[PDB]
């Protein structure tokens, strides 16, 4: 059950968002109850239902649309719908945007009154510091003409328009002063009219603002604005003939399941095809000890894993990586761990009633010759806890506690005990204390939005330089104040429904990007991690199957405000379906590889570094007709243009900018291909 209780008030009138009120019974043996869905996560776990009496409840904040939404009770991955909703909504997932789910319809319907559309609320999206400039954005529908910022003493025009939806967002870019004072003009059926702080009137008042209190930086952190390289260990390289394991699979092509035995070594003697390259912050998949190869089921989040090297191994990888000007990044499982950590073998020693207990999200407890058995398996210099698969109940019945897809060697802690936040502090301290610059949280989206909070705040306040990346699948905008970055994978399924399913046209997609874009922070955006692929994902190019396509796919990657992402061996033309296929060995044979799409990622990178409108740089983005996809990127006095065709056709070009950034020189583009220029070569 939903109900739109109506909209949130700023200043004296002012109009927000519609507040949401999400009801569901309770059955007697839930424990736990999920918002699942496309404004909170469709994994579970970013939103609890609160429980009162016999129903559980939650109110959130939400813009008008249409969204898939549910319920999922404890472990139930499978029945989720709204047993009060008899509408569905079938969305395309994230990951793989082929498959629908069914989720349960909610919608909220724009408001008749055009004026009611006009929003501007003190909100970091709509108002915000960069580059010792003010962001403000004003929402507005087509019924209002081009609305104007009234400052104190001035009129200024908006810099830049943001098509979402039926929508637009201006946006007005201004100096920066102490205190803040501003309003709106516009026209409305031929009359003069303001939008201040009570809102819409003939004469509204100033909105006022201490520059004190808006979110934001001057000068942008790194990772505002970095090229990504992602790494999975396992299939990098060998450096070490003392490292390898116990039976190694076999470069066969589909690459099968298993250790292939890359090192931190491995990396270490490849720092030149990095540096070659031109990545600057490396991604690494999990290191930490575990039991399988591709290490997602963390043991002991203290210490490296044996076929992988040692701790020296390790700081003299992110030394070397550091004297190159290259950051690392660790893959760190926050929201589950394998049975055999510390805590869960005492949580089943000392059994429920105990705070050891609490560290994890236990459903019921099950008899006493299960935690035996299990403890026999998990508890030991060793851990065997793969071995609990030989065994009968293991394959047969779900944990009895709440688990990644009820996966038994990857136990959920419990999100709603801060000692867990402590827990992962202190972790988070010790490897900063090894010289790392950031993590990637593995299942992000599964994790409650206030442990999230907890830990993001404080990180933030003691390592401002730490990078904070998530792992989160849907809008990126539901997230930003609990993360720096989040995997894009919102945007990768745009590009793919435009490009390779052409499920949406150009306008379409346009107004999916600015859904992203115009809802958070310049700083956010410019952090986001944008992929066109991951481990978790088939091989871009054996979905593209198009050499033009693909080389256009980076060129957006590229040109879109954001950080650049490389998954290894993708620069060279690796393939491969699905996971496990999809983590090859990484070919350090230049004979194999595909040396036009390597020159181009690296020419895409290079500009990169050089254009600071192109790294840092405001966004501007129009469909000029004929599938001619135009972005601007800008910052201070430089000022760069991408064209680019999205389609098959080849298409005339006309028309400021007469130098080639791409080819450096100084027309019609074909099907597939793009142009870059600058009015000059970028300086600083």
């Amino acid at each position: 059950m939903y109900k739109i209780i109506g909209r949130e008030i700023y200043g004296k009138g002012r109009k927000g968002r519609y507040i949401v009120k999400f009801t569901r019974h309770w059955p007697q043996y839930a424990k736990n109850i999920y918002l699942i869905g496309e404004f909170t996560s469709l994994y579970p776990g970013f939103v609890k239902l609160r429980k009162i009496e016999e129903q559980g409840i939650v109110y959130l904040k939400l813009w008008p649309g249409e969204y898939g939404y549910g319920f999922q009770i404890d472990n139930d991955f499978e029945n989720v719908l709204d047993p009060d909703n008899e509408e569905k909504k079938c969305v395309h997932t994230s990951f793989f945007p082929e498959y629908k789910k069914c989720l349960s319809k909610l919608v909220i319907k724009e408001p008749d009154n055009p004026l009611d559309k006009i929003i501007h609320i003190e909100e970091s999206g709509f108002i915000h510091k960069f580059n010792g400039e003010i962001i403000i954005r004003l929402i507005a529908p087509t019924e209002i003409n081009e609305p104007l910022i009234d400052l104190g003493n001035e009129i200024r025009e908006p810099l830049t328009k943001h098509v979402v939806g039926d929508n637009i967002v201006y946006q007005y870019i201004i100096p920066s002063r102490s205190i803040l004072r501003y309003r709106f003009i516009f026209n409305y059926n031929d009359k003069k009219l303001f939008y201040g702080d009570e809102g819409v009137s003939e004469n509204s008042s100033y909105i006022v603002v201490n520059s004190k209190y808006i979110p934001g930086v001057d000068k942008p952190r790194w990772y505002m604005g970095t090229v990504y390289y992602q790494i999975f260990i396992d299939s990098f390289d060998n450096g070490d003939p003392n490292n390898d394991p116990p039976n190694r699979i076999k470069k066969t092509v589909p690459r099968e399941y298993g250790y292939y035995g890359g090192d931190l070594a491995g990396i270490m003697k490849h720092i030149d095809h990095l540096e070659d390259l031109g990545v600057e912050t490396i991604y690494l998949t999990p290191i930490f000890s575990s039991t399988s190869y591709h290490r997602y089921d963390t043991i002991d989040y203290k210490s490296i894993d044996k076929y992988l090297g040692t701790m020296e191994d390790f700081e003299k990888l992110v030394q070397v990586l550091h004297s190159r000007k290259i950051k690392i990044v660790l893959d760190i499982t926050m929201h589950h761990t394998n049975p055999c950590n510390e805590l869960f073998v005492k949580a089943l020693r000392e059994g429920e009633n105990s705070p050891y207990w609490e560290m994890f999200s236990f459903l019921s407890p099950p008899p006493k010759e299960i935690v035996e058995l299990m403890l026999k398996y998990i508890d030991g210099e060793e851990c065997r806890s793969r071995e609990l698969y030989k065994l009968d109940y293991f394959r047969n019945n779900k944990p009895f506690y709440e688990a990644f897809f009820n996966i038994w060697l990857m136990a959920k802690f419990n999100h709603d005990n801060p000692r867990t936040v402590d827990y992962f502090i202190d972790i988070t301290k010790f490897w900063i204390d090894k010289g790392i610059d950031g993590f990637r949280i593995d299942v992000a989206m599964g994790i409650h939005y206030s442990w999230m909070k907890q830990y993001y705040e404080y990180i933030k306040n003691t390592y401002p330089d730490f990078l904070v990346l998530g792992e989160l699948a849907e809008n990126p905008r539901i997230y930003m104040d609990y993360f720096d970055s989040a995997m894009n994978y919102y945007l990768r399924k745009a590009i793919l429904e435009l490009l390779i399913y052409k499920r949406i046209d150009l306008n379409e997609f346009i107004s999916r990007i600015n859904n992203v874009y115009a809802y958070i922070p310049h700083y956010k955006a410019l952090s986001l991690y944008n992929m066109l692929g991951s481990h978790d994902v088939p091989r871009i190019k054996s979905m593209v199957q198009n050499n033009k396509l693909l080389k256009l796919m980076y060129v957006l990657i590229f040109a879109l405000p954001g950080s650049p992402v490389i998954y290894y061996g993708d620069e060279i033309g690796l393939e491969g379906g699905r996971d496990p296929d999809n983590r090859r060995p990484m070919i350090w044979d230049r004979g194999n590889w595909d040396l036009e799409l390597y020159e181009h990622i690296k020419k895409l990178i290079r500009i990169y570094k050089s254009c600071r409108s192109m790294r840092h740089g405001y966004f501007l983005v129009e469909n000029l007709g004929s599938n001619l996809l135009f972005i601007k990127r800008w910052i201070n006095n430089e000022e760069i243009i991408f064209l680019l065709n999205v389609s098959s056709k080849d298409i005339s070009v006309d028309l400021k900018y007469s130098f080639d950034i791409y080819n450096e020189k100084n027309v019609l583009l074909r099907g597939y291909g793009f142009l870059i220029l600058g009015s000059k070569p970028c300086n600083i």
